[PDB]
């Protein structure tokens, strides 16, 4: 048997091969990325003479009918003027090769699951994921200009990358599962451990989702592991529960998968239902961070830009992300004038 003339295996993804030309410009050097839209690849680009991925969409409809959505909206972004779309990574351009779509962006470096990784999950300083938490408000706030209105959808930190390597400038990627201010088609949004309450609840949700991930991220590069990490929805919001107390009572009210956590009681308040979780709220944020005991394991004891004033900070900020209530949910531009940015 033989796929798309022998170019494709059976998964109709391109069969990709180091050192490879394409139409006398692009050379693949190798293959950088897997995911079930296709592949990502490092090529040289002879004509712009630099270093660019390249996203190979699969052949098949489904896959390229996605990845046309994913272009309007790169293209949409990188249409505005302002300096706050360089927070984005930029489409350079997009061609079909051989039945496949390919979206040709600028090369980057490691994402921040590598650099969690590279601390054997440790974390990274507070200098650093202010940094961090700085450029992504930013990118949000870019986002959340009324003509894009773009939610993510699948923040996390794979998803966002460094320029260089030796630089701590970052650009979010993959917009392959990202829509647009609307209807809410998509129930089962985001990636679990960063899948905010209103999401888990089943509830309509707004650009505001993405700030719960923003919370979640910047708390885990921190301290090196997930905020919360259910392996399954239950466990999820078991474990949100534990840190922020049982959601409140006039969202649970609103919520069509209420029940699926949550039971209410004659008097009409909210518990959590039956079914090894510590009780609701008592997972302090300020435990976690360890803001009073030289940051988490103790391993920020003595270094500067690690005292309780600078945790406080950092701990308001993260609470205002992780707001139950999306429309009270600090909003990026709010987030970019905390206390935590000041100098
Ligand atoms: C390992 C992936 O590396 C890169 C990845 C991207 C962008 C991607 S990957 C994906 S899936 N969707 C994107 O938009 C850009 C530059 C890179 O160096």
């Amino acid at each position: 048997k033989v796929y798309n003339d022998g170019y494709d295996d059976d998964n109709y993804d391109y069969i990709v091969k180091n050192g490879e030309k394409w139409m006398d410009r692009y050379e693949i050097d190798s293959l950088i990325g897997k995911g079930s839209f296709g592949q990502v690849v490092k090529a040289y680009d002879r004509v712009e003479q630099e270093w660019v991925a390249i996203k190979i969409i699969k052949n098949k409809k489904a896959f390229l009918n996605q990845a046309q959505i994913e272009v309007r909206l790169l293209e949409l972004m990188n249409k505005h003027d302002t300096e706050m779309k360089y927070y984005i990574v930029h489409l350079k351009r997009h061609f079909m090769f051989r039945n496949h779509l390919c979206l040709v962006f600028e090369m980057l470096s490691y994402n921040l699951y590598d650099l969690l990784r590279n601390t054997n999950f440790r974390g990274v300083s507070l200098n650093l994921t202010r940094k961090f938490a700085q450029q992504m408000c930013t990118a949000l706030l870019f986002l959340a200009t009324p003509e894009l209105s773009i939610i993510h959808c699948d923040l996390k930190p794979e998803n966002i990358l460094l320029c260089n390597p030796k630089r701590s400038a970052i650009k979010i990627v993959d917009f392959g599962s990202s829509c647009q201010l609307g209807q809410r088609i998509y129930q089962y949004i985001q990636s679990r451990f960063y899948r905010s309450p209103e999401v888990l609840l089943g509830m309509p949700y707004d650009l505001a989702i993405d700030m719960w991930s923003l919370g979640c991220i910047l708390v885990e590069m921190h301290t090196g592991e997930p905020l919360f990490s259910g392996a399954n929805e239950v466990d999820q919001m078991n474990k949100i529960v534990e840190v922020l107390g049982i959601p409140p009572a006039h969202i649970l009210d609103q919520a069509p998968k209420a029940r699926k956590f949550f039971e209410k009681l004659p008097d009409g308040t909210w518990n959590l239902k039956k079914t090894e979780y510590k009780p609701p709220g008592t997972r302090k944020l300020h435990n976690i961070l360890g803001v009073e005991t030289g940051g988490p394991g103790g391993r920020r004891a003595g270094e500067s830009g690690h005292t309780v004033a600078d945790y406080l900070k950092f701990k308001d900020l993260i609470l205002r992300m992780l707001d139950y209530d999306p429309k009270t949910r600090i909003q990026p531009y709010y987030a970019l004038q905390h206390s935590f940015f000041k100098k």
